[PDB]
């Protein structure tokens, strides 16, 4: 469980992210696709993008970035009490999109990378540690739903 102090460090930096959701969303997905090319193959709607310049130019990619970070934000603001928000997400990602838990670990790493680039002063080691905890909590609760459905993996 995160403490109240750690949740405050998470939400203090998230309020920054929310100043520019679309720029953040795009940086994170591009970092994910460049660092782990196998993730791009899951998106029929983005598979055609071959370079970083092409990714940067895609309005649809940017629009999906907003989708992802808006869902993540709604979870983070529930500070662990996120059952209603998380359940539909795990169901679709396990059963419809077929996303391995490992990929959620990849995109967690991408989020931390980008937060670190854009918000140094609000993202020192203590914030980084709290954000890693929040994302681990996210993954741990999703993995439990996967297991139930028969997708641990
Ligand atoms: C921070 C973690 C993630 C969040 C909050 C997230 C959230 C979402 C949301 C809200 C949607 C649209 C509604 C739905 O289908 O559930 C979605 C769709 C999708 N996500 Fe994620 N996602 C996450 C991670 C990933 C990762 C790691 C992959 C692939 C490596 C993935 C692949 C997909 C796919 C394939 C779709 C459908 C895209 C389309 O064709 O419209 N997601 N995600």
């Amino acid at each position: 469980v995160l403490s109240e102090g750690e949740w405050q460090l998470v939400l203090h930096v998230w309020a920054k992210v929310e100043a520019d959701v679309a720029g953040h969303g795009q940086d994170i997905l591009i970092r994910l696709f460049k660092s782990h090319p196998e993730t791009l193959e899951k998106f029929d709607r983005f598979k055609h993008l071959k370079t970083e310049a092409e990714m940067k130019a895609s309005e649809d990619l940017k629009k999906h970035g907003v989708t992802v970070l808006t869902a993540l934000g709604a979870i983070l603001k529930k500070k662990g009490h996120h059952e209603a928000e998380l359940k539909p997400l795990a169901q679709s990602h396990a059963t419809k999109h077929k996303i391995p838990i490992k990929y959620l670990e990849f995109i967690s790493e991408a989020i931390i990378h980008v937060l670190h680039s854009r918000h140094p002063g609000d993202f020192g080691a203590d914030a980084q540690g709290a954000m890693n905890k929040a994302l681990e909590l996210f993954r741990k609760d999703i993995a439990a739903k996967y297991k139930e459905l028969g997708y641990q993996g």
